[PDB]
């Protein structure tokens, strides 16, 4: 809709305005948003602000932001001292449940490498070669039916590809059947609408929801241990590292992160990505003329520009000094990937979105280390295949209208983005 300059730098924001406690601002478009920490990183790289306080219930203690590329890494690549432990958001709404919904996100080691250690054995060759016919399977299918399904070449990209593409391969790989599609999406959406504030979402829908997709894992996991299958969760319950196995309830609770970590993050890259490629169409160009050659630079370079993570939390254990600045043990520490993807001292002309961009050291999976994003190279496979399909299938889709923002601290996320082709 809205045309765009690539190059521009955004607005210049000042240090008084910026309120990252207020959902107002977190409400504002990306211009403000990349403006804000562009003058944190300049101003105030690492501040104190109070956690975002919805009127009725606790909000907690505040955060240490980090906004450097440089604190980002070194906070990345020291986990005694930043702990995931007991979660990696600002405020835990249900801690009891910290490690059900996360499991190895939330989990520090040795407890978060033994648990990470047996399920990556698990993705064997004849399961990861699964996981990648699915990714081509799905994206070919989905993008087929928005043709079938839109004779006026017309569509929301969310909802009709960018939504089920992540998920759908989660359940491929889980062995899910097609028919059990409906209760997982179902099951899926009230978790991730459970932190949306503009949809009204029942604390105790939110409970039953979790323990009937966990029941249904569990149910999954043991019916496995008796049929033997070439999918994920067979894998998952004959997986052992050092005489240690994994239990139906741990599998349960690796397949809750999967339907969230794994689900709409790999949405929101693909839709900023198509986003990026329609507000700066040189770049959809260029890639579309040597597809397979760009794919890798293109890819890392809609990870950069999307940061469909904005942030990642951590506790500290002993107090820390960076920058002068002396932060206390038993601090919030977030780790802000999306102004880390605009560090002006680590990449040069940040706010070009280049599909052809080396180097490219970007966060968007984390600063690496212990905790980095266990999927990222299948993200990378689901962005590039999407995009094929979109290429040989409707060459000339874009983008018509501005997104429809997702109200979110923790997710960049897009809920609408029409879309249209001939
Ligand atoms: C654009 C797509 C994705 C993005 C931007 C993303 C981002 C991230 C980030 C920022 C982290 C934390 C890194 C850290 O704390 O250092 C993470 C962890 C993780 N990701 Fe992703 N992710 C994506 C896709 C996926 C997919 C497709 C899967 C699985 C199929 C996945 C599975 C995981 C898991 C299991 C962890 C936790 C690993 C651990 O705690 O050791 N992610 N991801």
């Amino acid at each position: 809709l809205l045309p765009r300059v690539n190059g521009t730098p955004p607005p210049e924001v000042p240090l008084a305005d910026i309120e990252l406690g207020s959902l107002e601002f977190w409400g504002r478009d990306d211009d403000f948003r990349d403006g804000a920490f562009a003058t944190l990183r300049r101003e105030a790289p690492i501040s104190f602000w109070p956690p975002i306080e919805l009127a009725g219930l606790t909000a907690g203690k505040g955060h240490w932001a980090l906004t450097k590329h440089d604190d980002i890494h070194f906070a990345s690549r020291h986990p005694e001292i930043f702990h995931s432990s007991p979660n990696i958001v600002i405020h835990d709404q249900t801690p009891e449940l910290a490690e059900y919904f996360g499991s190895m996100i939330v989990l520090d080691d040795p407890r978060h490498q033994r648990l990470r250690s047996i399920v990556s054995r698990a993705f064997t060759p004849k399961v990861v070669a699964r996981i990648e016919a699915s990714v081509r399977e799905r994206a070919h299918r989905l993008v087929a039916a928005m043709i079938e399904n839109h004779p006026d070449g017309q569509a929301d990209l969310v909802s009709e590809l960018a939504g089920p593409l992540p998920l759908q391969i989660i359940c491929d790989m889980m062995g899910i059947p097609e028919e059990d599609h409906e209760q997982i999406f179902h099951w899926t959406n009230v978790i991730l609408g459970f932190g949306d504030p503009d949809l009204t979402t029942d604390f105790d829908e939110f409970l039953q929801v979790s323990m009937a997709i966990g029941g249904y894992a569990t149910a999954l996991a043991d019916d496995r241990r008796v049929n033997h299958h070439g999918d994920l969760t067979t894998s998952l319950v004959e997986a052992e590292v050092d005489g240690e196995r994994l239990s139906s309830s741990e599998i349960a609770m690796f397949f809750i992160l999967l339907v969230v970590a794994g689900n709409e993050t790999t949405r929101n890259a693909i839709s900023h990505g198509m986003l990026a490629l329609s507000r700066y169409p040189d770049e959809r160009a260029k890639w579309w003329s040597d597809f397979d050659g760009l794919a890798a630079t293109a890819v890392e370079e809609i990870v950069r520009w999307a940061s469909p993570v904005v942030y990642m939390r951590r506790t500290l254990s002993q107090d820390v000094d960076l920058r002068g600045t002396k932060m206390a043990a038993g601090d919030k520490v977030t780790l802000w990937y999306c102004s880390a993807n605009r560090d002006e001292e680590k990449f040069a002309d940040p706010w070009t979105f280049d599909v052809t961009r080396n180097p490219n050291p970007q966060v968007g999976f984390g600063g690496g280390g212990a905790h980095f994003c266990l999927g990222a190279n299948l993200a990378r496979r689901e962005i590039r295949v999407v995009f094929d399909e979109l290429r040989r299938q409707m060459p000339d889709v874009v983008a018509t209208e501005e997104p429809a923002r997702l109200l979110s601290q923790f997710i960049h996320g897009i809920k609408r983005l029409p879309v249209a082709w001939s």
